[PDB]
């Protein structure tokens, strides 16, 4: 319930670099729409006299020089590629009231109807006129306030939004950047070839495949029309122990090392809905993990490096091995996946994707069959303070992700996107079928 919506535009406090930019691969492929994210904070103290509006909208101004990027636009070039226009034309930030309370909010979770507190983008709008950073903060009727962020994939994954992100509470607390962030995107061969490999390289990653489809049909938009549902589904630390140590009982687990929280619930997550959607045992099925490469890279990129990172492996199988084999198989597929990212792997992994005729192919939101599990278990969320305090909840809005639980140290709480037919059956597997 929405009472007021004033918008705005927010360009650099002071004059940037300005011209074209170009972008790595993993920037044009995979999500090129914008990431959400939704704090939530109590009324401020008696103490705090400042302004809210006002203090967001100033330390944005000078965010903005460090991070001058987002507030460009993109701009097609040939063959599906794209590139920035560091324009310094801005970004949008709303300023926006409500009549209803903190206190109406049953629980707090990526959920709809929130769609009042996040500004909604029209991305049939031409390129030039879609801001890459959009922000609306919402006061209630009790004092309480809302913030939602919301950046796009093109041109950040999730660790460089929220490092935007936090730097901004720094700065508006009048205190100095924290990371400085490394803007040059050569050091990841953006619009440059890749130096010669040693020994030519082999292109057989699974994610150079598309997704399977359902044995019957022959391309997936019946799937894609069905009605989905996003259920939260909490996992103690103590049912994470129970699924870890079967997986870890099995022999495809790795010895001096266990499976990991992700890989343990990934394969469970995998499992379940397998069993949930009823396939023929033949079915092939495919599951995206999305990898910051970052630190995997040799040399690995430099601290606060600002752009896409993040490349989406898949683990493959068929519905019936994944249902018949213990959890420690499914667990040792998502485990391999992962440790088969080398830089080898990256390097190869961005010549094949240099050497596509075209990058449309790889764009745009994946399901039934198939799955995606997004981890949120190490993406620095907490603690964002404009200062009247830090938040009492922070939240994003096939994918499925693994959030860690703010409210008891080393739990997750599951966001899952399933089908209505398929979900009361999933939720049966994920607690019981432990
Ligand atoms: C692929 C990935 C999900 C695998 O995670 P994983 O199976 O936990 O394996 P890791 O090697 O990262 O970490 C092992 C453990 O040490 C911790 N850890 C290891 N390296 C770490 C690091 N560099 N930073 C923080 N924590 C780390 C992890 O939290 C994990 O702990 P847990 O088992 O208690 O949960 C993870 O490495 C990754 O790339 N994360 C990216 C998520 C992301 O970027 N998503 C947003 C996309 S827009």
């Amino acid at each position: 319930p929405i009472t007021f919506r004033k918008s705005y535009t927010i360009v650099p406090a002071e004059p940037t670099w300005s011209g074209r930019f170009p972008l790595a691969e993993w920037d044009q492929v995979g999500t090129i729409t914008h990431i959400p994210t939704l704090y939530f904070y109590d009324k401020p103290s008696e103490s705090f006299q400042g302004n809210v509006v006002e203090i967001l909208k100033t330390s944005l101004s000078r965010v903005l020089v460090h991070f001058y990027p987002m507030a460009g636009r993109l701009r097609w070039l040939p063959r599906g590629r794209f590139e920035l226009n560091c324009n310094a034309e801005g970004v949008e930030f709303i300023e926006a009231e409500s009549e209803g309370k903190l206190s109406d909010f049953k629980d707090f979770s990526p959920t709809p109807e929130f769609e009042n507190l996040m500004p909604q983008v029209n991305y049939k709008n031409p390129i030039e006129t879609i801001p890459l950073f959009l922000a609306q903060v919402t006061k209630f009727k009790c004092g309480g306030i809302s913030l939602s962020v919301n950046v796009s994939h093109a041109i950040v994954d999730g660790q460089s939004a929220l490092h935007l992100i936090s730097e901004w509470g720094r700065l508006a607390r009048g205190e100095p950047l924290e990371t400085v962030p490394f803007l040059d995107r050569k050091i990841l061969w953006a619009g440059e070839p890749l130096p010669p490999f040693v020994s030519p390289p082999k292109f057989d990653h699974k994610e150079f495949d598309q997704p399977p489809f359902l044995i019957g049909e022959t391309d997936n938009v019946e799937e894609r029309k069905k009605k989905t549902i996003v259920v939260m589904l909490p996992l103690s630390t103590s049912q994470l122990q129970k699924l870890r140590s079967k997986a870890n009982g099995s022999k495809h687990s790795d010895p001096a090392k266990g499976f990991t929280r992700y890989e343990t619930v990934t394969g469970h997550v995998w499992r379940c809905a397998c069993k949930a959607r009823g396939h023929s045992p033949e079915q092939p099925t495919a599951l995206g993990i999305c990898i910051d490469t970052r630190s995997r890279m040799e040399p690995p990129l430099p601290r606060g490096y600002f752009g896409n990172a993040t490349l989406d492996v898949v683990a493959a199988s068929t519905s019936g091995e994944l249902i018949s084999n213990e959890l420690g198989f499914a667990a040792s597929l998502i485990s391999k996946a992962i440790k088969n990212v080398t830089n080898e792997y990256v390097m190869i992994g961005i010549e094949y994707l240099k050497n596509q005729k075209d990058l449309k192919k790889f764009q745009d939101l994946y399901g039934n069959p198939n799955l995606g599990v997004v981890s949120w278990l190490t993406l620095p969320m907490y603690g964002l303070d404009f200062g009247w305090g830090k938040e009492f909840y922070t939240g994003p809005g096939g994918d499925s992700l693994i959030l860690p639980d703010q409210n008891e140290d080393g739990s997750v709480i599951l966001a899952t996107c399933l089908q209505v037919a398929h979900m009361e059956a999933f939720k049966k597997h994920f607690y019981e079928d432990i």
